[PDB]
């Protein structure tokens, strides 16, 4: 069915979107410049066809750099590529949306992105500030609209900006509210969640599955683990008992089974990685598949604890992790 050379599956708006991706967060203070780049050219000769970044990151011009590159030497025509960038929380206001696509399109250097998504479904006060905090450390929300953010998104790609519109961290609540909105144009293809064993998004997942929305799996080898903001509540995922012993059985890695298990499930991965050697063993998940008792074996992993909870924000409004899904 998948392989390393044909891996893509279909969105609802008639395109398609590479099973696995690149992700490409990676804290500002300890990365080397250029650490982005180099690791974008790496994934694109691995065989990787398909990006997910975002301005807020810091690096977007760093993926650019690396995507033109390939194309320029002819690794790859634009058309073989996809970006997935997002809509920050400060931008959601409908004025702001086309120009803040626009920013990222100047900041890749490119005529459109494949894919853009409303980051979070939380709205923050409007500014240069990525995370408008007053002076008691306070944050400085801004009152949400997601149908006229979203109409503001369609528009962007009535303009041709960008092929499929999505978002992310929205619960089937806030999914609804687009999905229901009078008179939609361009319904939401995708929608980007924490997914793996420990969290394996089982409602959302078939929710999405009854609307043709594909869920991309963020965070999908659980998270660098950074205690500055991921919940280590849970112990290190690739260290899991039955993960490795999976591992064993087909002398693959647990990221590799990992991996290997959502994309079964038909669940987009993005696993992110700067290292060399790690962007190629995430990518080596086509020469084999799970049995269906280890699909359920591994399922049964989910402990319904999320890695990315962003506690400090759950009296927005907006928070969606509330909600059972
Ligand atoms: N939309 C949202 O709200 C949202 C939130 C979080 C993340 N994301 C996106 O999702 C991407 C993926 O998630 P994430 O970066 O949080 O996490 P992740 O992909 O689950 O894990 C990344 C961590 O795993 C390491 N790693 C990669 N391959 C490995 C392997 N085979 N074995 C052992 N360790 C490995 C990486 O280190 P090395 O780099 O040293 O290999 C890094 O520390 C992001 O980079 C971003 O593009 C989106
Ligand atoms: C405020 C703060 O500490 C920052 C530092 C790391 C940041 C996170 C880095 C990863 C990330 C990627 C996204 O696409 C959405 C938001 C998140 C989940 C960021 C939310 C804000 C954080 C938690």
């Amino acid at each position: 069915d998948l392989s390393a050379a044909s891996h893509r599956i279909p969105l609802s708006d008639g395109n398609s979107i590479p099973i696995i991706g690149l992700g490409t967060y990676s804290e500002p203070k300890s990365t080397p410049k250029g650490a982005c780049a180099t690791s974008v050219k790496v994934a694109i000769d691995t065989g990787y066809r398909h990006i997910d970044g975002a301005y807020i990151y810091q690096n977007e011009h760093e993926v650019g750099e690396a995507i033109r590159e390939k194309i320029a030497e002819g690794k790859v025509r634009r058309e073989d590529i996809f970006y997935c960038g997002k809509l920050w929380a400060t931008n959601h206001v409908p004025e702001m949306v086309r120009p803040t696509l626009e920013r990222t399109l100047r900041v890749l250097q490119l005529d459109y992105v494949d894919l853009y998504i409303i980051e979070v479904p939380m709205a923050f006060k409007p500014g240069d500030e990525i995370y408008p905090r007053d002076e008691n450390g306070k944050w400085l929300y801004h009152k949400s609209n997601l149908c006229a953010t979203w109409e503001a998104m369609e528009a962007c790609k009535d303009a041709g900006l960008v092929k499929s519109l999505g978002v992310s961290n929205f619960n089937r609540r806030q999914l609804e509210l687009i999905l229901n909105k009078p008179g939609l144009k361009h319904k939401p293809v995708s929608n980007q969640v924490e997914c793996h064993p420990y969290f394996t998004q089982p409602k959302l997942l078939k929710f999405c599955q009854q609307h043709d929305i594909v869920i991309t799996a963020y965070s999908p080898l659980g998270t660098s683990r950074n205690p500055i903001w991921v919940n280590v509540s849970s112990p290190p995922l690739l260290k899991d008992a039955l993960l490795n012993s999976l591992g064993k059985r087909y002398n693959k890695t647990a990221a590799q089974i990992v991996l290997r298990f959502n994309i079964q499930r038909g669940v987009v991965v993005i696993p992110k990685s700067f290292n060399l050697e790690r962007i190629k063993e995430n990518f080596q998940i086509f020469d084999f598949s799970l049995t269906e008792e280890e699909m359920k074996d591994i399922e049964a992993l989910n402990k319904n604890v999320r890695f990315v909870e962003l506690l400090m924000w759950r009296d927005h409004p907006e928070y969606p992790f509330h909600d059972e899904y």
